[PDB]
């Protein structure tokens, strides 16, 4: 057992980087649609003003 | 059992590594994938204002 921590301590140090990614993209993917959508209605509300 | 002991708390040394690394990467992938969408939607609130 204690050589299967041994081993297991670098997958649990491999799965935290595959957990930052999975994380990190979905916030990351979602917060940049709404960005672009917003920027998209503001930039269409100045000439609309207009 | 002494003996058993003697290399147990080896074990119980390797185990507290592991279990540092899996509750630091868990709550470090989480902070951080709200970090990211909070700025992404910070710089585009800036824009939006503008």
């Amino acid at each position: 057992q204690s050589e299967a921590e041994k081993a297991r301590k670098e997958l649990l140090e491999l799965e935290a980087l595959s957990m930052a990614v999975e994380s990190t993209g979905t916030a990351k993917a979602e917060a940049e649609s709404r960005a672009e959508a917003a920027r998209i209605e503001g930039e269409g509300s100045v000439l609309q003003a207009k």
